[PDB]
């Protein structure tokens, strides 16, 4: 009788498509929805603007039990409208399967659309390569319906697993490559069976929305007047992107730190082994968890500026203010950017992430940089 939507992503690219879909949906200001977005706080002056809208804390990957509280609100039939990322899919829907479990009478699934982590979705199946992909669906099928019937998992393929929801609800996927399903030989069985069920993500979307829409969206993504006139200078410019560890250690996050430094260097520095050229103005666009890191950079480096590394780099190529040129670690924001405005892509010290970027052109047949192989400058 009644719909409720529910947005939930612990990383930054699913939940920056999601919030394109509740623009397209604004309009409507009494649907019930459930924010589980880590990354992005909604603005207090856009929530005061809706009734029925709930937040939700994301913890190992899945709502807390604050979640059962939220849905004991609507005690009529509901159908659920469930926005996931693709690599965590399996725990992100574990506590709504558990609630539906407890008022099968009243609680339904309407459907899922389902949006990739990043390059992590594709570096996971490059390792199935010598599997028979037939096979490994058909059995993900069978140890899906066993969740569905008992609230257990127990997956042998925890990666196939991801791509078989098809067999239980309407589904629709968004990938950041529907190229690599064409590409990788071994992958045709998965192309076959998902048929009609996929998209790639839609970086023309913004482009389509009304005025009021758009300025609406670039709220939502921290987008702001003084980054844009930042980008807007008249003079060549080269952007260096950062990256991080998810290690937790003192010692590994200090090396990286280092690292990066030195790497920044080697682009920036007439005797440096990537030199750009002297007439480049340069900007810093650190990774959204890079911390420490981030701070590394700003402290010991000369002439750079910054870009909040909140800010999704993404939301420049909707904007239209890409640079010429675009250098540093290995990154999902790579997989979107055309070709002409890579610089150099340097990888973190066969490498199946070397794989899946030389599949896609991304990269070329000669030898790969690793960032232990750079001299240390000065
Ligand atoms: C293989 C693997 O595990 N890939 C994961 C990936 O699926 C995803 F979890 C994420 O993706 P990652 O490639 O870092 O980049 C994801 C998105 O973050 C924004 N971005 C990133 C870097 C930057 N300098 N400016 C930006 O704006 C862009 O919107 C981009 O599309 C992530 O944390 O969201 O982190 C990586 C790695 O764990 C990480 O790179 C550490 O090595």
């Amino acid at each position: 009788m009644k719909t409720i939507t529910l947005y939930l992503d612990p990383a930054s690219l699913p939940a920056l498509n999601q919030l394109m879909d509740f623009t397209q949906n604004n309009e409507d200001k009494t649907h019930p929805r459930i924010f589980g977005l880590s990354r992005f706080k909604i603005p207090d002056n856009i929530i005061t603007q809706y009734q029925n809208i709930h937040f939700v804390e994301l913890k190992d990957n899945r709502p807390t039990e604050a979640l059962f509280t939220i849905l004991d609100q609507y005690p009529g039939n509901i159908e659920l409208n469930i926005h996931l990322n693709i690599a965590h899919s399996v725990q992100l829907i574990r506590p709504i399967l558990a609630y539906r479990f407890k008022h099968l009478d009243r609680v339904s699934i309407q459907q899922l659309n389902l949006y990739d982590d990043g390059s992590m979705e594709y570096v996971d199946l490059e390792k199935e390569e010598n599997k028979d992909i037939s096979a490994e669906i058909k059995q993900a099928e069978k140890q899906l319906s066993h969740y569905l019937l008992t609230g257990k998992i127990k997956f042998d393929n925890p990666t196939i697993a991801r791509y078989v929801w098809q067999s239980a609800f309407p589904v629709k996927y968004h990938f950041l490559s529907t190229d690599y399903f064409e590409k990788a030989e071994f992958l045709q069985p998965l192309k076959e069976y998902l048929a009609e069920n996929y998209q790639k993500m839609d970086w023309t979307a913004y482009q389509q929305l009304t005025p009021e829409q758009q300025a609406f969206y670039l709220t939502l993504v921290g987008f702001n007047d003084e980054v844009k006139q930042s980008l807007e200078v008249q003079q060549a410019k080269f952007i260096f992107t950062g990256t991080t560890t998810w290690e937790g250690n003192t010692d590994v996050r200090e090396y990286y730190a280092q690292q990066q430094l030195n790497l920044l260097n080697h682009f920036t520095q007439a005797e440096g082994d990537l030199f750009i050229g002297d007439h480049y103005k340069i900007y810093f666009k650190g990774h959204p968890r890079g911390g420490e890191i981030n701070d590394y950079i700003l402290n010991n480096a000369k002439n750079i500026t910054n870009i909040p590394a909140n800010i999704s780099f993404e939301v420049l190529m909707m904007t239209g203010l890409l640079p010429d040129k675009v250098g540093g670690v290995a990154s999902s924001l790579y997989f979107s950017l055309p070709k002409e405005k890579i610089s150099h892509i340097i990888f973190t010290s066969n490498n199946p992430y070397v794989k899946v970027m030389r599949r896609l052109g991304i990269i070329d047949e000669s030898q790969v940089i690793f960032w232990d192989s750079l001299k240390q400058l000065g």
